[PDB]
């Protein structure tokens, strides 16, 4: 029923920074029975000053852009002396930014330069839970050859960055943003969708964030789309991502063959200085790679892969996103946007898994890992799409092997195709797996998946799933606070403590009614 | 509850070495245009799906195996044997007659084939055709699972303890079923607390895809409210004979004792359950060992049975009278369940010495049971972090003899109270990959509440398609064409032929 106030059970807390003492990292703290001679148990909160009390909530405004400060004292950035240009957000008192000619900018460069930021003491404070760093953790599980700290220091996470195996997305015009961090050697993150009137819109973004949404993707199609996303990354305290290539679709109404560099680029530009976070960017669906897609079950189902292919076999011309790949990351790295680079040849069948074609994008995404480095901006890889249990592992050490060790974003996987409208729950055993494998990011499904459009339920059923799902790898992991909150709603049930027992879960509103 | 399942119609096949048994299949055929011919799944709910067939539950199913009993001839009928009353007149109670074999594994060991095993056989290998044999791509850790399944296969299998079919004489209303490692997972569902309506809750497990189910009433009338559940079920029923045995001394543990577990025994083996589960493997030793937990024991079964050692001091009366066990249970070809009480109910206790200390005795006790002649499968857990479940099933291939395996899930977390459906999937797929021969399924109301029909459903559902998943991922000859097929439909615009190759095409029609 409702979009904002406390998460029931819990309350917001906060921690401050000290190499940065005016940062302040969000928590929600569940007290138990006062019997119980336990401290509350801390849990990871991405649903921003929507769940705070103190905070009152003006969607015309948008959130306080509590991070604006923070970009502009590192003095690598100047005001864009003319930028570019469903009701029009009132963005007047908002400057927008771009990096100052020859200089740094990215998370990803100024670790490299050995330089801590305020986002990586605020990740490495979110990522802690607030433990005691004293107390000897004792580590129970299995990481595969993971390098998980007892507990998380600033300098950890500028090293983490620095070698490219953990990215956060932070375009420096989104000052609204709680920075987080994605990586194998942190706790696994969830993705949830948006997209098709505006309190309408932005209500889906708090609902997905109210239930653990770590970011969230703006699919939306159509007109209107840049306006509307407006009033989205304004509100948004969670990273915003993007395929920018449906918006220059759109641009030239919807035909595929009269895409170009040029509106492209232009859409690139827009979206920066709007703020997005990390762009999906199809780059890996290459010409000689179609061809291979034809002795499939279901072909390829990618949607920004379709668009790709079609442009291809049309003008019979290479891929322009991998042609121009480079002047791609000289805009990107001029805000500082992250890169999702694409699996337009992920299976859409089981059948198809783990195939020449999906194979061969994967290799090619790592080379252009490497240049995207080079540029220094940040990346993470996509990968699958249907996959059978038993060929899950294998996609992991490829991923690894060829990708360089890059932030790994998964689409479940879905371990069977024979259950449509349960592909939530045929995804969670695929993605709870890969996160224990070392998948870094899952970007959630819905029972509405194959189907149709998901409501403010089916959102909520793919939160909850994927959050449990992320969480059962953390604990399989041995991610040292995983166990904590197991241990303590363990006892409750054991002590018959009901009440605690509810407000530990996902869901105590769900729990407390079945009761 | 009742009727053809949308999209699909109720189908036979026929056997070669027992003419006149008829095996089920439900059949699913796509448009004309794909050139595809109809896919064939497994079905175990059972006449209610069948037009042909009239349902009148005062009169139970026809009893289409008791011939097939009979005909072997090692059994007579029984002098004298022991909420509405069920008209039980027409039906004969049957016992072993005095030093012949009755217990499928017996047969077995006697290089004899029986009804059972062909049936299942043919059961097991949906209708392909042994002419084309399908390429493999999986995983199966060692299992031993054939291109297709013959009669013979699967007297070896029953012969070495590594399957079983539970299949209590005085049940002829029975179609039976494999359960093993090397035959496809299986899933049960669980039932209990007016007749109608009791009867109903069984039909509509097994409409969904319960390959059987356990009645686990506690309470009064649950002998007598069983009778209707048994009388009407094509899938083989289980219970646990403690909870009755505990209703009789009016819910006291204390009071438990042989004599009125003996007469619990009895009376359930003359009316048809098909296993037992028996906490055996709950020794005095152990229960000091779950002191330590966060959870402690969570066994219903595991609970009772410590209550009782602790009063008496004694040894766990299970235990010590498990071959005068055995010797009932074998005159009616009753299956055990060997319970584990001290399953791990929270992540933390999981392959602790306790759950570890009980496998290991249900491992010796497994091979007395066989000694008996008298079908074996273990039960497992419970609660346990993804990085445990491997573990756990390795111990129990080495300390329990390759026995057909029974879990709980496993839940991989705990901190998800109205999903649990969700985290016991996660465990369920893998464990059922690594090995295991059955899932009991989990409701989202597990932990919380009393299951309505939607949650059965959904609870069955999720089971079905983590069994699959399995499948799929061991490799198994039949699981990929149903994948598949359900994928060139997707690929073809087929929505149709997507929706009835679906496990609920009612929902996928309606979501679109
Ligand atoms: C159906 C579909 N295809 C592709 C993507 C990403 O390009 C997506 N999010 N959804
Ligand atoms: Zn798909
Ligand atoms: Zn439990």
């Amino acid at each position: 029923t409702i979009s904002t106030g406390p998460i029931p059970g819990s309350r917001k807390v906060y921690q401050a920074g000290e190499l940065f003492p005016e940062l302040r990292v969000p928590f929600r703290e569940v007290a138990v029975h006062p019997s119980a001679n336990e401290p509350p148990v801390t849990i990871y909160d991405p649903s921003g000053p929507y769940s705070d009390p103190a905070i009152q909530i003006d969607i015309e405004k948008g959130l306080p852009r509590t991070r604006e400060a923070l970009v502009v004292a590192r003095g690598d950035v100047e005001e864009v002396a003319d930028p570019r240009q469903a009701p029009e957000f009132p963005d007047t008192g908002r400057k927008i930014y771009r990096a100052k000619p020859g200089k740094l900018v990215t998370q990803l460069e100024y670790a490299r330069a050995g330089i801590i930021t305020a986002e990586m003491e605020y990740v490495a404070i979110r990522e802690n839970l607030r433990r005691e760093q004293d107390r000897p953790c004792v580590r129970d599980g299995e990481d595969f050859g993971a390098s998980i700290p007892d507990f998380v220091t600033p300098e950890f996470v500028r090293q983490e960055i620095a070698r490219g195996r953990a990215i956060i997305p932070a375009n420096i015009n989104h000052g609204e943003l709680e920075p987080m961090a994605i990586g194998r050697n942190f706790l696994v993150k969830i993705n949830a969708n948006i997209g098709n009137t505006v309190a309408d819109e932005v209500d889906k973004l708090v609902w997905a964030t109210r239930w653990g949404a770590d970011t969230v993707m703006d699919l939306s199609t159509g007109r209107n789309i840049h306006n509307i996303r407006d009033w989205i990354i304004r509100n948004s305290s969670v990273p915003i991502g993007t395929v920018p290539i449906y918006q220059a679709l759109e641009k030239v109404n919807g035909v595929a063959e009269d895409l170009n560099w040029e509106v492209f680029r232009d859409t690139l530009i827009e979206q920066c200085e709007q703020g997005v976070d990390y762009f999906t960017i199809h780059a890996g669906v290459r010409l000689p790679f179609i061809p291979m897609t034809a002795k499939r079950v279901t072909g390829i189902v990618s949607r920004g892969g379709s668009i790709m292919a079609k442009w291809c076999l049309a003008h019979h011309k290479e891929n322009f996103l991998y042609e121009r790949f480079d002047e791609i990351c000289e805009i990107m790295r001029a805000y500082d946007v992250s890169f999702s680079l694409g699996d337009g040849l992920r299976p859409g069948s089981t059948a198809d898994a783990n195939d020449e074609a999906q194979f061969s994008e994967l290799r090619t995404l790592g080379e252009l890992t490497k240049v995207a480095w080079k540029h220094g901006v940040q990346v993470m890889i996509e990968g699958p799409g249907h996959v059978a249990m038993h060929k899950i592992k294998a996609n992991m050490d490829e991923q690894l092997k060829h990708c360089h060790e890059a932030p790994f974003y998964t689409l479940g996987p879905l371990t069977t195709d024979i259950a449509p409208g349960y592909d939530h729950i045929t995804s969670a055993i695929g993605a709870a797996m890969i996160g224990w494998f070392g998948t870094a990011m899952l970007c959630y499904v819905t029972p509405k998946e194959h189907l149709g459009l998901p409501d403010r339920d089916d959102v909520k059923t793919g939160v909850i799933t994927y959050k449990l799902a992320a969480h059962a790898a953390d604990l399989a992991k041995g991610h040292p606070g995983a166990a904590m909150w197991d241990d303590a709603i363990s006892r409750a049930r054991f002590e018959f403590r009901w009440e605690d027992q509810f407000n530990l879960g996902l869901d105590p509103e769900t729990a407390r009614k079945f009761h």
